[PDB]
């Protein structure tokens, strides 16, 4: 089976091309992670996964989605993500995190709490900040305050520091959020970016901060640990060709900046989209991202079945299967790949205690 | 769905039928439980399950089935469990104990490591101790020690100590281990008592260990939390039907001294079965004990499927299904039941950082 085959990158070696996606839980407080996360992630790692990315933890308390989300903006902050480090490697498995911002899309409700922007008379919110002052609209409609100069590299540091920290806490991956509309995202898309100094305009002039982010997190970020983004490589807006051709000379020019893997995803920078939902929908774009650019990639969105994990790897699509939501279903899902997949002794997927009685 | 109703016993309530029952781990070092537990209980309990009965747990060191045994013979030890307690009920389940005493069984090995005898040249062996000196056989030949008077007096104590500790601890159920051929089981068969004390002999006699046991903890263990045992209630030997009904009638006594539920197993006292294994082999057995003693009850060994649970609880077979080894497999098992059984909001069985996509 391919979804249980070893995967090298750097100095890092994954057991298996499962990776666990980042994915926000939602309960942290003031930014500090706790007993939730620290059951939730290392429960999903002894279930067998072979890389597991820490959800979006943001560099900066007005880069948080919501007042639930992570943070790793002081080195406390960064302590807290120890104890889960360790259950990773513990585990087995491979601690990844995603360090993030979320841009205009910030200042917003838990998912299940109304998901909508903070109104303004609620002491919660926040102010957010963005390329330019446009709202994404719909759901989200609170306009961000456009980026000084200042506040550019400001967040670049913020970036920088988020890094240093995650690298000390002993991650051993790390992702940069450039997807899904958040800051990085919308300053490549000319939806949300109408800067008209060095961050706007031009193709390099939009990929400049992503480029300069990439470039000043690469300087503390050690060079035998795997350096990743995620990135939204089109917006099913009617502009996909253009889009696509764009996204891939910027996944080039990541690849020139020390990329090690890009984690392909679709940009969300905008509401007015018709995105084609289905089972391994994405599998296309990654494999033209992956044959195009030259680099290795994951992707996610609806590969969570064990056939379809299997059949994106055959087809050279991946190089690692990102399969989310079917772990919080079941946080021991690798294993059930490695039973529906005929896998050798595959209880031993999991750890003795486990193991020895699923095997029978 | 039968299985998704509530159950009230004394003034516990647990959210649905699916208990999880005692499953050793044989992590633990020197009786003492660590993150290995912390997570697979905490996780578990999250799955949605209405009760959680934590692994056999030593009364006293040599009441330990392995060196990875889990004990609480000690005020340290019972602090383990503390974090344990909390994050069960934490999850909206219910925390409960069994404690044990393996008596002939103990002194072994982990069952992926030989599951047999320590050997005598080995550091990590103890002498155990029994009703009669007489070996199980097969891959359990030591010989344990007879115990005295004396002895008996210090075991029922180990009980009550244990019992008054876990009460400390914060657990809301108590599960005393009188099956599966350890200290309890081996006093109440003529296979494994040849005593001709008070303790052995006639059914009073043999029941006797049992009946005092009970009746100490019950002093300790509060009237309003469930006071509940483990049985073994026929062997597979031959003598099942004289078996069955001796063991119904220790159950009318149970519940004479203030038993709230038993949970009805197989003996495993000797090696010289023939223990007819299938799915739900149980039910009618555990039937014939509820409606004959007049005793709430719960069985294992083959439920763990959502249908057989349902039946088994339409039936009027079980209060409650144990689901011991698909919880190990899937620790979100009570979601994935609730699903196949097509209860409303499904998802909603496991916390909102799940149940909210898992909806949709
Ligand atoms: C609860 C939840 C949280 C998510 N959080 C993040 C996140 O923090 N960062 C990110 O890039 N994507 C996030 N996403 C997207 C997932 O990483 C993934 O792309 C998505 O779940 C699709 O894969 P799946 O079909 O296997 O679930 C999240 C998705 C879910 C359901
Ligand atoms: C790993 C493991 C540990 C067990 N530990 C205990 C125990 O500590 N106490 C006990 O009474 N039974 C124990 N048993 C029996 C289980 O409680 C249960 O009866 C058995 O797993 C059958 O149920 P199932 O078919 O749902 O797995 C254990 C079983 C397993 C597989
Ligand atoms: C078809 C709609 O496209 C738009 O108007 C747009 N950007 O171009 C926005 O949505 C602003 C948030
Ligand atoms: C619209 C797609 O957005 C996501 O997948 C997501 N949460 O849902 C994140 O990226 C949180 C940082
Ligand atoms: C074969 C019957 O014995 C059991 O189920 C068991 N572990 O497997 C225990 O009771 C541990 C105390
Ligand atoms: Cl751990
Ligand atoms: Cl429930």
């Amino acid at each position: 089976s391919a979804l249980f085959e070893p995967y090298t990158l750097k100095d890092v070696t994954l057991r298996n091309r499962i990776a666990i996606p980042p994915m926000c839980q939602y309960m942290a407080e003031d930014g500090l992670i706790n007993d939730w996360h620290q059951v939730h992630y290392a429960s999903m790692a002894r279930g067998g996964a072979g890389l597991l990315v820490v959800e979006a933890t943001a560099v900066a308390p007005e880069g948080r989605i919501t007042p639930g989300c992570a943070g790793i903006w002081s080195d406390a902050h960064a302590q807290a993500f120890v104890p889960v480090v360790q259950a990773i490697k513990a585990a087995g498995s491979v601690p990844g995190i995603q360090i993030a911002h979320a841009g205009r899309k910030a200042s917003a409700n838990r998912p299940w709490e109304g998901d909508d922007h903070i109104g303004a008379d609620d002491a919660r919110g926040w102010e957010t900040i963005a390329p330019s002052a446009i709202a994404f609209g719909a759901h989200l409609p609170n306009v961000p305050r456009a980026m000084t100069l200042d506040d550019i590299a400001r967040v670049k540091q913020d970036f920088v520091d988020a890094a240093r920290r995650a690298r000390d806490a002993g991650f051993e991956w790390i992702e940069l959020h450039f997807a899904h509309g958040y800051l990085g995202q919308s300053f490549f898309s000319e939806h949300s970016n109408k800067r008209t100094d060095a961050y706007g305009g031009s193709f390099d002039n939009r990929s400049r901060f992503l480029l300069e982010t990439l470039a000043a997190v690469r300087e503390v970020w050690p060079e035998n640990l795997p350096l990743t983004a995620r990135f939204g490589v089109l917006e099913y807006d009617g502009r996909d060709e253009q889009t696509l051709e764009e996204s891939i000379e910027l996944a080039r020019r990541f690849k020139a900046g020390g990329l090690d893997l890009l984690s392909v995803s679709v940009g969300f920078t905008i509401p007015e989209t018709n995105i084609p939902w289905g089972p391994a929908f994405m599998g296309p774009i990654a494999e033209r991202v992956r044959r195009e650019a030259k680099l290795p990639v994951t992707s996610a969105w609806g590969f969570g079945t064990p056939q379809l994990a299997e059949a994106a790897l055959q087809a050279n699509q991946l190089d690692l299967v990102s399969v989310g939501r079917a772990h919080l279903a079941d946080p021991h899902w690798a294993y059930f790949a490695a039973k529906e997949l005929g896998v050798e002794k595959a209880s031993w997927t999991l750890p003795a205690p486990y193991a020895h009685w699923l095997e029978r």
